[PDB]
């Protein structure tokens, strides 16, 4: 029943690194990158990929701090993004759930970030039953018509 | 016509330095990153962050020596990517010519990309007529159901 345009933006730990997390909240569907540092500009520049991507009309975040920057307000201006203050999860664990699982399979641990949003996408959720990915592309199928 | 899984990968290079850019060829839609340095690893990496989010079955490229790097095999191996050799455009001038139209209203070129990028998917193509953004969906969600 949520609304197909909101998002949740947040950054985790792991390593000493920061992993940026995109969460479709009707779907469940992640999006997710290793950023150098935890700034107002790596923000910015995200919401500007994810926003040609989807249509993302609000973002919501769990620390508000993250979304004071000229240059995160530059980015949501410029997309046509506003912010959700109102929301009624949780991925953060389950993502790093997953990445604890595949972690020795890979060198970095930006390569296993996007080998845990693979199969966290990719999953049949049936416990009918399809995964993120084939949910949020129907979400917004049916959306537009 | 064209199959939902397939997809069409190269560089550009602009201001020396090297733009990714994915193309989903039934839609148009595109995807785009600018890397440090034009390298299999750099290919490999994009390649399970695009898998990641959509169905990619096949990928062709223009130059297929981009795909002979062992970290790239890797990728496509771990995805469950096949090479596409038999193709029956094009983006890279028409992105290019985008880019070149807001560059000086961004600071980087990264920057500029993502705009061009946002503004490529959003376009309404009638000239009925939905953009390239709302054509993946659409073929994908279809594929699905
Ligand atoms: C550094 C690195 N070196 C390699 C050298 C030879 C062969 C493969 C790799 C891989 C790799 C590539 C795809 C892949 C996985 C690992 C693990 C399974 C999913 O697919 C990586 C990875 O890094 C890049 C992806 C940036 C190249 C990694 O962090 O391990
Ligand atoms: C470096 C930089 N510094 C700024 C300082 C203050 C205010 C905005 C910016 C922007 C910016 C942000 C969003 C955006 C556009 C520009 C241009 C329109 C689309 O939205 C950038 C851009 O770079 C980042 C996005 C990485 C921050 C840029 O390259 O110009």
């Amino acid at each position: 029943d949520c609304s197909p345009g909101i998002w949740q933006l947040d950054c985790t730990h792991l390593e000493g690194k920061v992993i940026l997390v995109a969460v479709h909240v009707a779907s469940g569907y992640i999006e997710a990158e290793v950023i150098p540092a935890e700034t107002g500009q790596e923000t910015a520049y995200f919401l500007l990929k994810l926003a040609g991507r989807w249509p993302v009309k609000t973002v919501h975040t769990d620390n508000g701090s993250n979304f004071t920057s000229t240059t995160v307000k530059a980015a949501c201006w410029w997309a046509g993004i506003k912010q959700e203050f109102g929301i009624p999860e949780s991925m953060n664990k389950e993502l790093k759930k997953i990445i604890g699982q595949v972690r020795d399979q890979a060198e970095t641990l930006k390569t296993a970030v996007q080998m845990a949003v693979f199969i966290h996408n990719k999953k049949r959720k049936g416990g009918g039953g399809y995964s993120a990915g084939e949910r949020i592309v129907d979400i917004i199928a049916t959306d537009i018509q």
